[PDB]
């Protein structure tokens, strides 16, 4: 039941902010959709859930076209999934948030492409903190350079950063792991204005995220089956 899947995710974020001196309203539950039908949303939708990320352009830009008309009103797309050229018109044409800014290019392009009657896309910076078999995200040394370059694009909005560390089952090694983004998190809020998202955590490594500093968690699995 998605219902009660998502109460219980929202609990589990509630104790993790509390136990750690946080208020639980600092976190944002983002549910990932992705691979779940529009139905399924929708039953997440009944639930009071209103940001949902996919990984997939035309999947993602699907579910927002359906649900834009049937007049459901209110809701947050976030696109986190790795952004190519050739579908980048799709992501700034209907989403709200992208994650997977790694490239100069690919962030002009969507400021190209993004039509300016919408608000500016919000868009996060993604570190590559831990991965070395992924090539999604650029190195902590790159940020101030890269940061600098997007913050002036006009329809886009630098919010923070994002992270996939790798997977990582020592709480230890998650946490001074995701401290490391939280650090260079608060380094860009010092000079940048509106910083205001780390998006950072999943299920498995969620508290040690939320401890660290992280404002948004992705949850799939655990919602949608």
């Amino acid at each position: 039941d998605i219902a009660h899947n998502l109460a219980q995710v929202r609990d589990k974020i509630s104790a993790a902010a509390t136990r750690c001196g946080r208020s639980p309203e600092e976190i944002t539950l983002l549910a990932v959709s992705a691979t779940a039908p529009a139905s399924a949303i929708a039953e997440a939708i009944d639930a009071g859930q209103r940001q949902f990320g996919e990984n997939y352009v035309q999947e993602g830009v699907d579910k927002i076209r359906h649900f834009q008309e049937l007049g459901v009103t209110g809701l947050e797309w976030h696109f986190i999934g790795p952004l190519q050229s050739n579908k980048s018109r799709l992501v700034a044409e209907h989403f709200d948030w992208c994650h997977t800014i790694d490239r100069l290019r690919i962030a002009t392009r969507l400021n190209d492409q993004r039509p300016a009657e919408l608000p500016p896309l919000n868009v996060l910076i993604q570190i590559n903190i831990s991965d070395e078999n992924s090539k999604s995200g650029i190195q902590l040394a790159e940020l101030d350079e890269l940061a600098a370059a997007v913050a002036e694009l006009p329809r886009l909005r630098l919010r923070g950063l994002m992270a996939i560390p790798a997977p990582e089952s020592e709480y230890v090694r998650q946490f001074e792991v995701a401290r490391q983004m939280a650090v260079a998190f608060a380094g860009l809020k010092t000079r940048y204005p509106h910083i205001d998202t780390l998006s950072l955590g999943m299920s498995d490594d969620m508290e040690a995220a939320i401890a660290a500093g992280s404002t948004m968690v992705r949850i799939g699995t655990a919602i949608f089956g």
